[PDB]
């Protein structure tokens, strides 16, 4: 669950860019090179419809049983403090997309990449969710779960 997985500066730069600078909305990560480096798979502009998020990722997954990490800084709204109606907080959620049937070789690197990116990407206090199928990544879970822990 932890090993010498290389963290890339570019994707980390993108984290601050999306989270604080709101230059981007989401960024997908994958393990690049044999020397194992976590790097950008796909970045999305600040205005990115939920449909396009699925679309862009959908096409790159069909090659095989691929595992991809997704960190998205999205502002969902609740009814709470701030204003009586809409309490909006951008909670950058980390949703790792990987079926269990993924190749054990990559699976091991994947598992050892978890702790590495967890703290190192500034996702220390942020939530980490797992999704194995494209049906499960539907807002029915992701939107609902994140909406609660916006201020929790």
């Amino acid at each position: 669950m932890a090993s010498g997985v290389k963290v890339d500066p570019s994707c980390k730069n993108a984290y601050d860019l999306l989270h604080n600078k709101h230059q981007h909305s989401y960024i997908i990560f994958k393990i690049d090179k044999n020397d194992t480096a976590i790097v950008v798979e796909k970045v999305g502009e600040k205005n990115a419809p939920y449909a396009e998020f699925v679309e862009e990722m959908k096409k790159l997954v069909e090659d095989g049983k691929e595992c991809r990490y997704a960190a998205v800084d999205v502002e969902v709204t609740v009814q709470r403090q701030g204003a009586e109606g809409t309490s909006t907080l951008n909670k950058v959620i980390f949703v790792q997309y990987c079926p269990d049937n993924a190749p054990v070789r990559r699976r091991m690197l994947y598992a050892s990449s978890v702790r590495a990116l967890k703290a190192s990407l500034g996702l220390e206090s942020l939530f980490q969710v797992q999704a194995s199928e494209m049906s499960d990544l539907d807002e029915k879970s992701v939107k609902s779960d994140l909406m609660s822990n916006q201020r929790i």
